[PDB]
């Protein structure tokens, strides 16, 4: 009859292990090509992960040694957002970097090179004049720019005005070659590194914040003649292999997930035909599959990171910022598939069920708990935001404050109050005291109540039967 | 008949939801005045927020450059709590700074003036004679006074004798002005900073303790001509609208505050004349709404913290310390009550119900571990006091000992016991190792067990009943 | 009849609120005289803690100008654990630190003062030999001691040999009057101070370790002269009327206790002569009230702690080792007590019982993963031990392996690996990896399971029933 | 009949307690050897420990003291990582190490000799010619090795060229003896180090990478004459003897196992013939004590372990790294068999049955969520690789990251974002925020809501009943 027939089809559409669609008839495929993707999409990150870590780990270290060159009393193992103060000693670091710029090869260990050179940027207002003891000002909302052009061969003479004065800064390009880059492997070991010190006087508070910036470019040798004897790039192939396994996996979920909603619009009509029963959200969200999804948002994901790897890599941009998020987010949502594959098992299917089950209402009790923790936030922001240093913009408030629910770096946050005036100090430990009981005796307990009673209660599910059910009667 | 009215009444009266009260007759009001109330009074905070913190971003920023300036040997980064010993060097010390303050135009990079200087005081006894090698003394308990006045033009000549002396100080004001703030924005630009440099011999053990404290006051430019052209602060209009929004939710919230009593009393005298029951407490706090008292407490503390608000803004004095936690405390409150808007929802309901139904079971055992802690504390102050440095005074030991119930910075704690007295160094490890296993392993777990129990409890009742009332029958 | 008078009496005895004893009869005795040992105890404590605060905050002080007086090249803020290497550097160290003791009154701001003075320690073997280069020594076990002593005033000599040389020693009196001790408060201002520098070169490996040693006793100043007309301590009476109120309260809970063991022993022959049952552990010990043994224990250790204050006060010995240790855990034990009178308050009661009830299984599962944890300890003791810092000792694993199941300071223990031998390496890693998921997802959760149980069956009897008793039926 | 003597067989065969079997016969074996080989391992294992930590605490003084010898401006306290940039400062450390070999028993302090002679290496490539600004170069992949040797008597000589330098290295051998060890305790006292002072140019970053490292080998001095008259090591008894406990309890745990496994199929069997039923693997692994086979492993490596120590200990290799690890897993393993003779006792028995019920769901959940957490791992290291630096090679990924589950150092991982590219910080804010409160809120809670759930399980089981088994029908 229709009725069997359904029974038939609707029990081994919905059995949930493949494998059971295994042990009738004979198809392994869509759990094959998953695990292909899987180990692709993992092999294809690792791989990238590891050439970009060695980008950066030649980055970092030579920006720590131009930090030591051009940085007059920078101490050899390191210092931090360095400053300055008396004028003649801003003179004096400037002039110290441009000798250092000029005597590099005597001067330095590593082989970097002037390019066939500096350059020197002054940002001064177009008409100053302040009478900070006159209390009258004018201020003009123009920055005139003047440069110098200093050579690498060939004592200084410059010109240097604090009050007009918005910024000072040297910029210019050292190139070197990475040898324990391309040597071994496959990979660019030409840099152009943009050296830029910037002098930042925005603040006019008498302090003169002191930076080295590096910027970086890649770039391949002219000529490379290696052991005597004549680099070659093959991500080529790789990177074009997962762009097909990751179309035909998309490919075949999308066509798998429209097969199920024709026969999810198809079963509605025909439970009309017989029993007239409706119930087309419940049942209709039913049949969604709902990982399918999943495994679509990755999919595409892998092709767009793929497709950005890919022309970064031909025309060696190296960004690599919005690839690599990409691909990192997507390869995050494959691992998180495999618990998908982890429910047909045996017995782990109850506890991914209870994380399920738990999720939908923990986000609800996120809502409850965000207006609370925010309230807080735009509390203390304002009442220690003057005193306390870790509570300064609203953000840090919010990051901090989040990372004292976790209960770490606590007594620091009590132990570095101004205490000038005593009222906001007590306020302070009302506040810290009281928030930090709320969280911690509440709202963590709440998730665990949360949790634990919807874990029970899926435990009852699978001990005894499962909420009546139109589709679940119908097979049956 | 009088019964059916009131079924009609009090109903409609307690049903939660506005959304019910939309759901029959027009009427939108007192959510969307409320909501209103929300946006009003969290753009007031936020705005007031980002306005102190420009004013304190550029104190601190002021404070680190006189700190370098007038002491001598300030590393160039930072360092904390100055102290000093030699009594030469001492003299250095003020020597130093006074040259500092005089050259300060050919040194100093912030635009930093004198205003149209300086001053010194010497605070010393009336009499003193301590002959610490004879054990004789005598001690005045009295201060005399002495000052200079340097100039700011125009090598020093100066007195100090160490054992009459109870502390040296310098004061004075520096006149700077505040490019960022007024050019982009409406805020005044003109500081003057009032700089002491203090010398603490009060402990009269040897250490001269040197601080560089800074209290800035704000001004406004008298000629301010920027661009080329011809501050105006328009706060002005929205704190009142802010103040106005406040008076009025406060009329409209405790007029059914006070509606809802007076229907209080009659109901009670209703069923004395039909039932002749009494239970005035359990239904008497039943018509108290309760969290129109928060609303209530919340737009009183608006309108009392808005006023200082305007006076502050009105006169420039800014101290914003009272003004800034009303206006904190309020919003807070504000934001909680979100969850009551919450609560009308759907699901959440639940959750914030056992939040309600835990905290008054909560703060009583608040009072009893309280008690235990309360007893640590006088324990470990006492025995451990002289040793450990983070057990000082009492409140140092409750405030590190609440941060070693988190469980934060703890190997600290037990790795700087000076170990002098073997038996004291025993018994800290038997306090410490107690104690932390004692709220760890107990109390943390008695929270948890005492809201889970609650939680399962409040889910039943939605699932099945709530407990018998009076009202609830007499409304069904 | 018997029974009945028994009823009577026991259902008396035995009502938990000394309120319902209020409640008929007249007598508010044992809870009044109580809390008057409450306030008694405590204030005692906190007097005595301040008292000696004030002490110590003087001691810790001086020692840091010593310090920075005696230590040539110790920066002006700190240094620790100080050290030194070359042996021409040793000899500045010392003839440093005699010429700022030669020259201090001159030097230093404080006013300590010689006392109507130095003394040199060396400390050098019976017989030397040692050729390293040889592979041949001869070692003595006896120390020879050798001293100088240098004068106040009237450049040194000196001799000095390392590979004989144990230790070094400086040894002197410095004597000084605090005076913001004396006068506001009454108590002695007269110090003095033992200095003792030492050289350990015990390890005899290279490094000389230097450590600045303060020793420090209390006198009261023979003439004292303040305000011009002419310290007087009170403390003589109160700790007295501790002593009093701890003698009372003492004797009257002990007597209690005793008529509470002869109702015991009682009991049990008339239910003998009547239904002749027996069942003495568990009502032997019910008849024990277990809360006024705390009191007698807290009470006796207030009547030894209050006796060895009195006679340190009298002979001012200042010590204040077991004397204050004593003091403190009995006034925690008091604290503890408080708990006590809120059980009878009305809801608290519950929450106790099931405090009480999991206290008695929870030392059991401590002593289970006490084994676990204990062996842990003996495990990466050895493995760890060369390698790791922070697993030195034994008890440094246990203490910071501890720190590490609470969750602090943990990404210092995983980052500060040697990382020489790969092996033990990935064998700290399979180490700490392992046992903090063993402790943190399982035992703090089996402490979480044990008591929210608990917490349940309490909840259960305190609703419905307790466990059927002989006593319990013979008194309803 | 064949049954009730199986009934009479199996019960005292699986009576749990020793306790029974020693109360019917007389026989006490099994448990009283057992304690003997827990005392002994321990005592074995934590001599060892103390002996390893005497040799450790003189290696890491004695490399402290080289430390600061051989590295120029090595601060007296420490410093960490050296590193060095210009050229001619190479040259000075290279030419201060030299003169402080030299003159060192001139300078030195400790008794370091030279051994009756230092040396040199230098690692060059076989052709540099490296043209970093005419983008040109060629590598050599050999390289040629160039050696000195400099005399300990008799201002120096040597050659540089960084280009082609690859690592400089100073090798050299120090010979000291070790007052303290050999004098009160038997152990050797003669040590001979090898110091390495290495240069790392491999990054050729202009980075030169000091490190001064420490090899140590320890002998024992031909003559030693203390007090005047004439080491002996007796651990020679005591090794041999923990290995005879050893094989002992080995064969006799090995015995009682294979008689269990002979009656498990005999009772197999025998159940056949009468009812036929089979259930092999619940019953055949019933039969499995699974204790034994913990003793077994134990005793296994406790002889792996004591064979290598004695061998060492023969030939005085000193590695000590593989015999420590087996010993003290196996010495772990035995004090985790004392919770086995724990569970006998009386209650422990239930919290025990939890544990042991729990993990094996426990590990399994485990996988779950190492599918997670593993994810987030390959998300985080490729998109915040380059700007955070805890995030850098993997393995540091999943350790921080694992440190921040537990909630330590938290604020640190999140202040320290680069905030270059904005696109990434967000991401960082995000990725951070969402994988703490997934791990936070829900994995914790969810292991203790599956523990919990376990333990009330089995404490019904223990108030009634156990799963119908065909053994426990056929003893009872």
């Amino acid at each position: 009859l229709l009725e069997d027939q359904m029974r038939r089809k609707l029990k081994f559409f919905f059995m949930n292990p493949c494998e059971k669609f295994w042990a009738r008839g004979r198809k392994p495929w869509k759990l094959a090509i998953q695990i292909l993707k899987i180990a692709m999409v993992t092999i294809q990150l690792v791989l990238f992960g590891l050439s970009n870590q060695m980008v950066v780990a030649f980055k970092e270290e030579n920006t720590i040694a131009f930090k030591h060159l051009f940085l007059k009393g920078y101490m050899d193992r390191m210092d931090d957002t360095y400053a300055v103060y008396t004028q003649s000693d801003v003179y004096d670091q400037l002039i110290f970097a441009v000798n250092q710029y000029l005597q590099l090869y005597n001067v330095s260990v590593g082989n970097h090179a002037y390019e066939n050179a500096m350059a020197i940027c002054q940002h001064f207002y177009k008409r100053g004049n302040i009478y900070p003891g006159n209390d009258t000002f004018d201020i003009d909302p123009e920055i005139e720019t003047e440069c110098f052009f200093v050579e690498p061969d060939e004592k200084l003479n410059l010109t240097l005005d604090f009050h007009r004065l918005l910024t000072v800064e040297l910029q210019f390009k050292l190139k070197a070659i990475n040898l324990q880059t391309v040597r071994h492997q496959e990979l660019p070991d030409c840099y152009d590194f943009t050296l830029t010190i910037t002098f930042d006087n925005k603040a006019h508070s008498g302090r003169i914040k002191i930076s080295l910036d590096n910027d970086i470019s890649i770039r391949e040798c002219k000529d490379w003649h290696v052991s005597g004897s004549i680099n070659t790039h093959y991500m080529m192939i790789f990177d074009a292999f997962v762009i097909l396994t990751c179309l035909v996996s998309l490919i075949l979920c999308i066509r798998s997930v429209i097969r199920g909603l024709q026969l999810q619009q198809e079963f509605v009509n025909f439970f009309l035909l017989h029993y007239k029963k409706e119930v087309s959200v419940s049942d209709q969200m039913e049949f969604v599959n709902g990982w399918y999804i999943m495994i679509i948002i990755s999919d595409i994901l892998t092709i767009i990171g793929s497709i950005l790897k890919m022309e970064i890599q031909a025309k060696s941009l190296t960004s690599y910022d919005v690839c690599s998020i990409l691909l990192g987010t997507s390869t995050m949502l494959v691992w998180l598939g495999v618990i998908r594959y982890l429910g047909f098992f045996a017995k782990y299917n109850l506890l991914i069920l209870t994380l399920q089950a738990a999720l939908p209402n923990v986000i609800r009790f996120c809502c409850c708990a965000a207006m609370i923790y925010l309230g807080y936030c735009f509390c203390g922001w304002i009442v220690l935001g003057p005193y306390h240093d870790k509570f300064r913009s609203l953000n840090m408030v919010s990051e901090c404050l989040f990372s004292l629910i976790n209960g770490d770096d606590m007594f620091a946050t009590f132990a570095k109050m101004q205490q000038k005036s005593y009222l906001v100090w007590l306020f302070s430990r009302i506040y810290l005291y009281s928030f930090i009981s709320l969280f911690i005796y509440m709202i963590l307990s709440l998730f665990i109540a949360l949790i634990t009673d919807t874990y029970e209660t899926i435990k009852q599910y699978q001990q005894d039967g499962f909420p009546e059910t139109e589709l679940r009667t119908f097979i049956s």
